[PDB]
């Protein structure tokens, strides 16, 4: 059948780049292959299925589990024990991964949008536009003048180690251990490794995170990335940088990482079960994009313009499967403009004022450049910097640790990045990103005012530190 | 000694606007009378000793106490034989109270504020300005030039029934009862009567609220009080308004509430314990206003114009004891605005967008104007709304209760008012609170990238919702 608008994958990018495209007017035709665990449709992609939605869900409840093993009798709760109900936990986690996928086609139905359960790829071009070809699941012949493409991405693997999702793990069998391990390894100690491997020690594991890269998370603050560390090392995470990992070895009882510590030393991890992640890497397995000639770079990503355009006329691309952070924020943000650039509008994206979230304990969360870029972009800037325990609020939730950090230009004012960890640092970072996308100063944050308690104090007296004003610390 | 400011009060207003002088290069006294259980400095005036701060603190355990009896079963978590030890919960709070004196206390000193516990009383005006004189813990002689009376609120009675901080309770007693009543009353669903009244149900009480008022929150959005409404109800919470409160009688460890319903029918609410929260009113007590003739209002608030400023020169007025919202930011506020306007700088303060919160469970905040104002004043408006059960943190986090609204104007599309009742609306609320101080729009709102999962996502799908628009609803 005929569309304005067929696309391929319904994550993220996806599913909105369809939601925006029927708002518009269009005909839309969305494509989607994932399957749930009896083979249905399970729209959301990476970040429903394997992704944000369920790791968010294991942090909490994870979190809850060592708030009531560790910080309960401080505020007069007294228990006689705790156990922990792991199939219920990932029971709950199931559940809502469901009620996404479900949302998700509920979504496409009120939209008018075609949901096709199935793995779309090109065949080329007809007079009515693209040719598009579903098969496995679905069998359908689809034409449509303009191709969205949304193909997302994969797990890197690790060379000569495939992942199995039973003792070598990625993100997605991270999030379905059937048992607490006794001893959990992490090859990767960035965003998704961190948020895994606190998840796992919360519920007993012991944890060894190990870093082939020098520097812990360089792209956040230098400040926030120390503070993180250091609250780590407390919460029993073994994080080790700058190693040297040899060949892994999986057997059936044990899984062996032999490698080089940073000073030089031999060390052999034996884990029961190891979690595997050292980034994502583009998928556009089956889309037969060679066959058409849609220009893929060196790396695999598709290749576009400014405006999320490919070389083939009327086909785009967005999300994880084109340049830029790999957030769901940002693929949704690109779909939402491409779909708005096909109905004949402008379409915004700003990839300078994407936040940036690690939903780990504490949060971290931030906007902008850090101070290492801007000093090396020679840029003068001031820094002002507010403590957790300074606010009212953290005291009276009974978490003071961490800092609001705001960054100035120093010679207009004009913020230039917010770097919050601590309590709800995911939530309180929105007031910094609206900042930014009016381009407002440190003082214009400062003269704003704040609800009293609140943690979103810490931020207004962040701001107020960059002019050496601060009030209450 | 001589000053060029005396800073009456060390309440938010009061240590704000001391220290904000200070900061102006001005040489400040600030005089307080508040005393700890040891009779010494206590600085935070009723915020930090009875109000604000030990509020949200007894909310928070209450709080975790709540979660373990009932909503960690779900995420998996097998908590048996769970008891309080009230002591070490009312401790900690104490201490936090505690931290809060102190560290006011610190900033005094850090900022050169000087610093007088006892009670500061005008003497008469004199060459210098304004004699001031300090009795009862300190006896000192002042000179001002300015005068900065941030004498603060006590609690509202009802005739005939005054407090004893025993059996009738105010804020004070309300945040220091020695066991769990069995039965609480508590007279007044407002905010205050809201929050302490879920503390005390959480930790074991029956408890009854009765309001003389017909409208449930008549100042709150509609449909925020609406749902709130329902969720206090389905928490155990037996809200009545439009009641008429008869003679209550206190006698042998029991209190009597004769009232008639909201229907005519007599009614006898029989209780162990009594909270009266029904308002605060402006305390000028020992301030000698008839010596200098200082004009009070009919309620007893210092008279004050637009600018903060009474009927005597340089003799200025802030926070609870004037006109306005009964708030420890909205204090805050006036307290820097008068500092800096008696450095000579224009100050600012907007009522129009001073944020109101609620820390009950699930929280409301809110800022700007309700639908009903807006229709009053005959202002064209449009309305959006989105409910937390379509957002995928709360999902992850496993609490759906409510949404967020956003109000903009019709032809302008200017935001004008936000109104949100979930999980941590206290803090979304500071995004809105920032949009109105920048006079934006809700298309800016919308267009602004929020992070994926948050809770924050819920405002920007409540301003698509204005424009009809939404994407996940
Ligand atoms: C463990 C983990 C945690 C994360 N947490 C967060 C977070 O907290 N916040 C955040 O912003 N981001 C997070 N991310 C990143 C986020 O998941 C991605 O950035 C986002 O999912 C990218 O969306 P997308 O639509 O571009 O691609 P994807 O979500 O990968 O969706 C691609 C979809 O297309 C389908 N598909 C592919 N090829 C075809 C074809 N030929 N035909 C039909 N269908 C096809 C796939 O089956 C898939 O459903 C996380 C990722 C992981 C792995
Ligand atoms: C239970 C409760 C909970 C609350 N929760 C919140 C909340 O969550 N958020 C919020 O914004 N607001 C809240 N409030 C309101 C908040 O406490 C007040 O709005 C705020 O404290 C007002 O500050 P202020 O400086 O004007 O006065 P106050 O805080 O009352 O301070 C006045 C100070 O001056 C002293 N004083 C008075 N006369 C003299 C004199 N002659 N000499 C020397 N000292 C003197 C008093 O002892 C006191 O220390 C709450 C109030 C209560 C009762
Ligand atoms: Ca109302």
């Amino acid at each position: 059948k005929q569309f304005d608008v067929v696309v391929i994958g319904a994550g993220p990018g996806g599913y909105i780049a369809a939601i925006r495209a029927a708002q518009l007017g269009m005909s839309v035709a969305c494509i989607d292959a994932w399957q749930n665990g009896q083979g249905g449709p399970a729209p959301g992609g990476t970040c429903t299925n394997v992704g944000c939605i369920p790791s968010k869900a294991l942090l909490q409840s994870s979190e809850h589990y060592e708030q009531a093993n560790h910080h309960f009798a401080e505020h007069g709760i007294e228990v006689k024990g705790v156990s922990l109900k792991l199939d219920t936990l990932i029971g709950r986690k199931n559940t809502v991964v469901k009620q996404n996928n479900d949302g998700i086609l509920y979504l496409f139905k009120k939209n008018k949008v075609t949901y096709f359960h199935g793995k779309g790829a090109f065949a080329g071009q007809v007079d009515g536009g693209w040719s598009i070809k579903v098969t496995g699941t679905t069998d359908a012949d689809l034409v449509a003048k303009h191709v969205i493409v949304a193909t997302g991405s994969s797990a890197r693997e690790l060379p000569g180690l495939p992942f199995d999702e039973k003792n070598i793990l990625s993100n997605d069998g991270a999030l379905n251990i059937g048992a607490v391990p006794k001893k959990l390894g992490v090859i990767g100690a960035g965003v998704i490794g961190l948020e895994m491997g606190s998840v796992w020690r919360r519920l007993g594991a012991e944890v060894t995170i190990l870093e082939a890269m020098p520097e812990f998370l360089a792209a956040a603050d230098q400040q926030v990335a120390k503070e993180a560390l250091k609250s780590f090392a407390k919460q029993g995470l073994d994080i080790q940088t700058g190693v040297k990992i040899g060949e892994i070895k999986a057997a059936a009882k044990s899984i062996t990482v032999p490698y080089v510590d940073a000073k030089g030393a031999e060390q052999k991890l034996v884990v029961d079960k190891l979690i595997v992640s050292i980034g994502r890497v583009p998928y556009t397995g089956g889309l037969n994009a060679e066959a058409v000639g849609l220009k893929l770079d060196e790396r695999g990503f598709v290749a576009v313009d400014e405006d999320c355009k490919t070389n083939l006329p009327n086909v785009w691309a967005v999300g994880d499967v084109v340049r830029g952070p790999m957030l769901a924020h940002k693929a949704e943000e690109e779909g939402v403009a491409v779909a708005e650039r096909i109905a004949g509008q402008h379409g915004h994206v700003n990839f300078a004022t994407v936040p940036w979230v690690i939903y780990t304990s504490p949060e971290i969360a931030w906007v902008g450049k850090t101070e290492q870029q801007l000093k090396a972009e020679g840029r003068e800037y001031k820094a002002g910097s507010f403590p957790f325990m300074a606010n009212g609020r953290a005291r009276a939730l009974g978490d003071t640790t961490g800092f609001a950090k705001v960054i100035a230009d120093a010679k207009t004012d004009e913020v230039l990045g917010v770097h919050i960890i601590g309590p709800m640092a995911s939530e309180l970072i929105s007031e910094a990103v609206t900042i930014m996308e009016f381009r407002g100063a440190a003082e214009d944050i400062a003269r704003i005012c704040h609800a009293h308690p609140t943690l979103s104090e810490a931020v207004k007296e962040a701001a107020l530190a960059v002019d050496k004003r601060t009030l209450n610390f």
